[PDB]
């Protein structure tokens, strides 16, 4: 009698690990939701018939306010199973709902899935390179995010590279572009004039990571910000300093300007 | 005419994806490293009887210096496939492999898989806060490094979390355990006298994780130096000032003291 997170992975249903389909395949009832990231190569169907159950799907709502109610419940007498995209806890706050788990009584087990945070290594970027890392996220009312920015800045000033996580309203199947996100930087790049974010800053794009054949696209913002890399979902990088070996990836993988080759030491 | 770089796991033959087993399956021949990490929860013939297909173990050296003479060959007229430990690309030296793939005229996929590097969110730290990351290799002789002790520390000053790779010995199959790497920057504490890691500092340790049973610690130095987190492989982690939510799991989850929601937060 336990309850099981599994990561989905990236891309497809495929992208799950042997071990999370085997253990979803012998639980009782399974969970899952898909607002926090997109899997754009599949569909609950397919999930679900890789599986072999019915799958209940679960909103923010929901999960963020009865997890308790509607998952931990059954719990305590079945073999239940949360689905997610991804790696179940990246850039989540699914690690709390493992402490009403136990404060449930309930055990939980963590079955881990290729996570957007670590497929960003098929950029060429080395991944100890990577910053802190921040959400591009929509800008609503009377007020733009602007943090995203320092961010960029602080890492970009240590030589650090930053991981962008896009926004995404899963209900109102919104998912943000880099393209999207290019612009809502440029603009806190005015209300700042940083030197961070401008039209010479060199960007690195992953879209669809996980499918055979992602959009993997390096250049400057002013060439890039009007590209069509393809469906969602996105996400953008801003390099720091690069190493040769970086320069050379970018160049040779992902179509960027053979100047960058160029390094400034 | 395809190579295909498919991504292990985490501890067992289990933590690879059910995407990249059936691509591991379809190919003509299958390739294999074992030095930039270990599946410590499983062996070289578990694994080659989940595919069932032989596998030829790459040295280093063979990789490094011999890629496109062992491997890319039959690239050409077959479908090969590069097993690695985690996720590909998240080994620095390997991303350069596919440019040499792409010089001897050969497409190259990526097959993703759970790293460790994303995995670290099961410490119920928050991911968006893990800044750049290390490495505590082995002294040896007149050498002693000193860089991560560093990385800790202008981390620390961000606010943000310090991943710690520990070192291996992949050959003579020596893993590096966290209290090693504690006793190291405890030596280097006491060799620069910056306050970044001392007996009071707080650390979590993650041993085994991909297991249904990994170890998750955390506390200060003075308690977990000498405690013993299980079999390898170990990761090591200095957290940098935490939410309320991250100390709570950490309590809850990690057995850490109560102190830390007071101390750390
Ligand atoms: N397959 C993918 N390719 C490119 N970007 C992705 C992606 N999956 C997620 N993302 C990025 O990450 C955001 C969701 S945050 C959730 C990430 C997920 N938990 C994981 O472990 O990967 C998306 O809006 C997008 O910005």
């Amino acid at each position: 009698m336990v309850l099981y997170f599994i990561g989905l992975g990236l891309y497809d249903e495929r992208d799950i690990t042997v071990k999370g389909l085997e253990i979803a395949k012998k639980c009782d009832y399974v969970f899952a939701e898909f607002y926090t990231s997109l899997m754009a190569g599949t569909t609950l169907g397919r999930i679900q018939k890789l599986i072999g159950k019915e799958i209940r799907v679960l909103s923010r709502e929901d999960v963020e306010l009865n997890f308790e109610n509607i998952v931990l419940p059954l719990a305590k007498e079945n073999d239940v199973a949360f689905l997610t995209p991804g790696d179940p806890l990246v850039a989540t706050t699914h690690a709390e709902l493992r402490i009403r788990a136990k404060r449930a009584g309930v055990e939980s087990y963590v079955i881990h899935a290729p996570s957007i945070y670590s497929a960003v290594g098929i950029t060429g970027l080395h991944i100890y390179k990577f910053g802190k890392s921040a959400t591009v996220a929509y800008p609503e009312g009377n007020w733009f995010p602007t943090s995203m920015y320092d961010v960029i800045k602080e890492n970009a000033e240590r030589g650090l590279h930053t991981l962008l996580f896009l926004d995404i309203k899963a209900e109102k199947r919104m998912y943000m572009t880099a393209n999207e996100a290019m612009e809502l930087l440029l603009k806190v790049e005015d209300m700042k004039k940083g030197g961070v974010f401008t039209d010479d800053t060199l960007v690195v794009v992953l879209a669809r990571a996980g499918s055979l054949n992602p959009t993997i696209r390096a250049g400057y913002v002013k060439d890039l910000i009007r590209e069509d890399f393809g469906d969602p979902p996105h996400i953008l990088i801003v390099p720091g300093k690069l190493h040769i070996v970086e320069a050379e990836y970018l160049v040779e993988i992902a179509g960027a300007p053979r100047e960058i080759l160029r390094v400034n030491v």
